[PDB]
């Protein structure tokens, strides 16, 4: 296990063993308290969050290891992304002075950098995420880039494990209205985990927001909620902005007749709920359905302090 | 007593005897027990501004060993949809039920902080939020303030009349001062409900229409002429806050510059010791004079708030299961 | 020398030799002293952006084994009222002078960054806000930029040209830049003070009007033709300032895009190194090609902050009661 950055499930390596590490933290938390002893995360925020900020700091703690956690924009210098500008106006600092600075204070890197909607191809070709992985100097995971969110993914897989009760459950991916348009990094890096899966898994959403074939993978779509719903096991709700051709970044429906309610659950084999949070109730979600006891948002969340303490632990074995 | 299982009022901290016992145990040896809470995580959450409760805590945290990690939530995280059974289709990205029960998840102990919103009484006096952190955050839970109490600062304040009075049972005199802006009743409440549990000769002075929730004035003195009150007091609490009264709930009635505590009236005293908990308005609630003079224990007071939350943070910490 | 009290000149450091000493000495071994300071706390305090005085102090503090809590006064607390004697009956809700002596309550060392304002140049010359922290913080104060200095950063400085020199006393140049806002003289003045304190050849470069304080300039050459100060040169220090002079405290007089430093200006130097503080606004004060040709040490240099600091804190903590 030579993991030198965690931006997709490749990273990860074989299933199987990382969640077996990731039970093992489960149930012995600082297990390995000692292994990042005097070595130093930085975590990078360009967006909000709540898990994410919090779930790493704790990881880091399980590792023994020294946090600082730098809300960029806040109280640092707003950068500038494109080259060759002359920086006579807002910005004082460039993101290629930055990167390398930033990297020469830490060990490990955390960055948290969602999808700007200016430019598709800016956006998946992870610019951004991948000039830190460039010129920063320092092994970098991903806290939600433009397109994938492993670390929210390898929790998710870690908790439909813990729940399941079959081998190879049905699990249903489900679009949600929402009224700003989202990123498709949370469902991309779903898809791709769950293709990466013996599980049966499908994928249902509005006609317009297929997202892009290359996380799709072979899993089936159904463009007919109920459809899919049907004997489902589970149930990962999240919304996402089209995707295709003229609407990237662009809000086709807010159709709330896709809000997961107990109309939908009912056709499901008693399946349980699962969303990465934040979720805005009854837009997403019913109160009932996420209230029910078959949500288990919050041992989701829960897990990804454990996804985070792998991954972390992982990219120490392999620090110089 | 020595099963903290929360901290939001008087009652938590048990006898108050022992209490001050440890308290100034640890002023005397403060990492005594670094190793306590050792891989025990303490999470803080700002729902409103503080310099000395944000401070104070963490050094208190470090000085059982402990973890920190301070979130100023609505700066880094999602703001909160408080209401339940809403449609959250607007500004709001997160709903308070899911908040919560998330926040726990990554610590073994929170503390919260969360002023009076001064909209509804019942909700502020209910005290709605600090609540639901006790309900679902699975996690035991301290107030860094919340809407009608301040048990950190009141602990504090007590360890510091204790650590500086010259008799067994002083007169302290909380009085009400000016300010442009309507403060909750939470640092008053707090600190009547602990002057009450001691010993103390309590008296509370402010203008007329400013009375406190009964609960909390206990059978305290109150005085409406500040001059009288006053006399011969030992220790001065001075602390503005808003109506609470009937029609008047969190509104102002006055900025009588009067009631400014002054040379005029610490005169009327037996040299007593100038106290408040911070921040100050000077010249509104009080004199650059009187807060200058060596009479003032503003800052030994402030100090102790560290003292107050290394004690509380032990014993969360020592019933942790 | 050997009995630091505080930090803002670079009088402070002491013999150089020795600093220097110590700092490669930790540049080699980073986590040497990390039990020194163990459960001893630093408190850094931010009134103003920062990215790597932000990131390389925590650095520093935690290569010590120290306890950092970081406050962005401002964000998280209450705005002071820096002016005595005013009736707070507006904006602000504390005042400077109860705010620095809470502060130094819940730590060992202080570190503060506080930009020049510009409103008074003897208000800000006189260095008021970071000596008052000197003066009731009650705590050993290191400046982490204040208006007239930015002794953590020159030491880095001289740490990376010693570092890389291929001479014993090599020519040090240091130009004025073009920027469209108003910086503070900080960081040239400290340079100017750090470099004076060498045996190196120092040489000022800026347009007509830019002179900075005879105090800071000392006995260094100072040529008003840019081409000219560069020629030879060894190391190239470029940086911003508004103007010191008279009626143009503060200022802004030229953005002569011709002093951006670029090839032209580097050609006539001895094939020198490039430096810069950093923030860098490219294609203002340096070309995209100079930044990032291999001449440069830009990097380099911001990565000396963290010895820097670890140097001064250390120095500090040994110093400690
Ligand atoms: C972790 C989720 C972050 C974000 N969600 C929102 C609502 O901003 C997204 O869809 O990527
Ligand atoms: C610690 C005091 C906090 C607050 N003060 C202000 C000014 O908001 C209050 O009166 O509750
Ligand atoms: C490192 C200090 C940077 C600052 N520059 C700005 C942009 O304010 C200054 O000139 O002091």
């Amino acid at each position: 296990s030579h993991m030198k950055k965690f931006t997709c499930v490749q990273d990860i390596g074989d299933l199987k063993s990382a969640l077996a590490e990731s039970f093992e933290i489960k149930k012995d938390r600082f297990k390995y308290v000692e292994l990042g002893r005097n070595k130093t995360l930085l975590m990078i925020f360009f967006n909000s969050s709540l898990r994410t900020r919090l779930s790493t700091q704790k990881a880091a703690l399980n590792l023994g290891m020294n946090v600082i956690v730098l809300d960029i924009n806040q109280g640092a210098w707003k950068l500038e992304t494109e080259r060759g500008v002359i920086m006579d106006g807002d910005k004082e600092e460039h993101l290629l002075e930055a990167i390398p600075v930033m990297g020469c204070y830490c060990d490990i890197i955390g960055v948290r950098s969602f999808a700007r909607f200016e430019n598709r191809e800016y956006d998946y070709n992870e610019v951004i995420i991948n000039q830190f992985i460039q010129h920063s100097g320092r092994p970098v995971f991903s806290m939600e880039a433009a397109t994938r969110h492993p670390l929210q993914s390898f929790a998710d897989l870690i908790t439909i494990e813990e729940y399941k009760k079959t081998a190879r459950p049905k699990v249903v991916m489900t679009w949600a209205p929402h009224p700003r348009p989202l990123p498709q990094a949370v469902p991309n890096s779903f898809a791709e985990w769950m293709n990466a899966t013996d599980y049966e898994f499908v994928i249902t959403h509005p006609e317009g927001y297929e997202l892009d074939p290359k996380f799709v993978g072979n899993a089936r779509v159904e463009y007919d909620q109920m459809k899919a719903f049907e004997g489902a096991d589970f149930i990962y709700a999240k919304n996402w902005a089209a995707y295709l051709g003229d609407n990237y970044g662009q809000i086709l429906s807010t159709d709330r007749n896709w809000t997961v309610g107990d109309r939908q659950m009912a056709v499901t084999n008693n399946a349980y709920f699962m969303h990465c949070l934040p979720v805005r109730r009854n837009m997403i979600v019913t109160d009932d359905v996420i209230e029910s006891p078959q949500s288990i948002v919050i041992p989701e969340a829960a897990n990804r302090e454990i996804s985070a303490t792998v991954v972390l632990k992982r990219l120490l074995e392999n620090l110089p």
